[PDB]
């Protein structure tokens, strides 16, 4: 049998190989083969003890030989998880994602989520975000829309079709998707070390009709390859890659960001966008609970301004301002700046988010 | 409490650091925790699964970093495993072991246990040979489990052979015996035995390593383990732990470290293809060990492969105990020692002290 504790045991003999002789496309039978074994293991028994190790070597191995931070290896691994995902089929305004791989070591506001939710007020955008819950993270993407007063379970495969006609806004919980990233959360959270899995998120959209995305990376290293990677998994999507100077998976609210636009480069800074800079401190995770507050009270009723100078609301609108610019294929920063400003203070922001909660919670 | 997840863990970390950052001493002590967790292991536990993830996760991050095979690496290995051991209490001739590695993908004849025995019959020698082999000597007529750190103090004074089975006295080894199978890849445990010997009076010794690589770092891991012990290091080119009965084996001499080559024509021996040299199991081993080569059937100049390969292993280890390289001479002591004999008299005594603990 191909599915097998020996077939997983020849792969990682590949990677103590000099140099390693594991290609991408055997990554990608690995995983298949990993997640095969962890499915069928329900039990604390020696199969389980045994399949454990394996796992835990494999992965490991792959971590230390570094081939799981090169593109095509990052592209082939994501392909294998999506095969024990549940994609959305769609019948065929710019669709947009915005997703950060994490594992920046920062606890910042949930500004993806919330940057998502304003472009979703603008006219002639619709934003499918895709996320999950915090693993290193005081508060994730999928925590704060739980508080934000919305049941995710009840969004799933079979349920998107229905929510997809009538919302400019929509999130998609990961784990009511991606059973495969399912069968590794135990033995991740045992391994207690970065693995392939921390980097393929942003990569498992499961709605193919997303047409541009901007993809949070957490190293400069990591950033080119995953240009790359992105190419290989969503083929003619236009797509940003950033990485915030102070190392940052979001466009940092203090210093530079570079953006890989997909390989085109350039830089960013708050002063493009007619902003004040702000210290990461300004600009922390107050705890889901209290993000939503932050999110619904602060800025979603637009209790501040552009202007204010308010470090929350300035960094969710210059990180609006960018996905806004992508939708457009421009780089006018203080146009989305406007945009983003335009869709809080109209009420569009706040109601596409509305919307979003009663649909789903009418199923 | 030190001894945790949490400290095993942050070693792991260095390991995945570029370059790693896990000294040799650091690799003592993940050594010792690995050894108290497993031993420490809830059966049917989440617990247990996140202890072999961890475990599994250090040892092959270790093994992919080839930070195992650096001689400082695996003399801490190996001190970090003794601290588990029963060590055998002596007080107060040339005591020598000769041992291999295993890990070469040969089944050939014990010649290890073969020229040990030939060997102890030499005048001048003593031989505690220690090892894994383990089934031969078990069906020479020998109880094994009654050779423990407990009783070998009463065989040392009037046995000139001594046999000693490693899991017996490496308790640490039997703690990982099961993460090592799950695994199926090598790991630092996989090169230790050799170096796990528990009598401290050993003078010298002869380690069989699988690999020409590993050698020279194993040669300097020996010094660091049994400093003053005049040590041979042995690789067979074929790939053997052994001085091959065919082609060219290079030693490394640790003398208190040098390089010489030796061939079966420096002996005055024939060469001899391993499949001419192999292994019938351990039942009919013995009977060619005691009927055939100790009995006197064969002779020097017969050109019987496992005769020769036998006589080839025990003038090393003669040559070895004397202080010089007359490889004939080696040849000729072993020759005695057998049609004497002498060796088979030295296992004898041996087999009947055992039966009289
Ligand atoms: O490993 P961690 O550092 O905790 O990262 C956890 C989350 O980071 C990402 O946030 P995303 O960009 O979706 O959302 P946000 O900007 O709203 O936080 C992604 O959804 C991960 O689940
Ligand atoms: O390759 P493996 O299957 O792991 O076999 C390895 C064995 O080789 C060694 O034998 P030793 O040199 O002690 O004695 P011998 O020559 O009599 O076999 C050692 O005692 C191991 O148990
Ligand atoms: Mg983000
Ligand atoms: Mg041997």
């Amino acid at each position: 049998h191909h599915m097998s504790e020996a077939t997983l045991l020849s792969y990682t003999k590949k990677l103590l190989a000099s140099p390693p002789q594991l290609s991408s496309t055997d990554l990608h039978d690995a995983l298949l083969v990993i997640l095969s074994l962890l499915q069928k293991c329900d039990t604390n028994s020696d199969e389980s003890l045994s399949i454990y190790t394996k796992v835990s070597s494999f992965l490991t191995a792959l971590r230390v030989t570094k081939l799981d931070h090169k593109a095509e290896y990052i592209a082939e691994a994501a392909k294998a998880v999506l095969r024990h995902s549940d994609l959305v089929d769609l019948p065929l305004p710019v669709i947009l994602d915005i997703v950060g791989t994490g594992g920046d070591g920062q606890n910042t506001f949930n500004v993806s989520t919330s940057a998502a939710i304003v472009a979703s007020g603008i006219q002639g955008l619709k934003i499918c975000k895709h996320g999950g819950k915090a693993s290193t993270s005081n508060s994730g993407a999928g925590d704060l829309i739980g508080t934000l007063g919305c049941d995710m379970f009840k969004v799933n495969s079979s349920t998107v079709p229905k929510l997809w006609p009538d919302n400019t806004f929509m999130f998609l919980l990961a784990p009511f998707f991606h059973h495969g990233m399912g069968h590794v959360s135990k033995i991740r959270k045992f391994l207690g070390i970065p693995t392939v899995f921390n980097v393929l998120g942003p990569l498992l959209h499961p709605v193919s009709h997303v047409n541009k995305r901007i993809l949070g990376v957490y190293s400069k290293e990591l950033a080119p390859e995953y240009a790359k990677a992105a190419a290989l998994v969503y083929p003619g999507s236009e797509t940003f890659i950033v990485w915030g100077h102070v190392g940052l998976d979001e466009v940092s609210p203090i210093g530079k960001t570079t953006v890989w636009h997909i390989l085109k480069t350039f830089q960013l800074e708050p002063s493009m966008f007619g902003l004040e800079e702000h210290e990461l401190s300004k600009c922390a995770s107050y705890g889901p609970k209290e993000n939503a507050r932050i999110l619904k009270e602060e800025v979603l009723s637009g209790k501040y301004h552009l202007g204010d100078n308010n470090p929350i609301y300035d960094y969710i609108l210059m990180n609006t301002a960018v996905l806004y610019c992508l939708s457009q294929g421009h780089q006018n920063w203080k146009e989305g700046i406007i945009k983003a400003e335009e869709s809080i203070h109209s009420g569009n922001a706040l109601r596409s988010l509305e919307h979003f909660i009663d649909s789903v919670s009418s199923l």
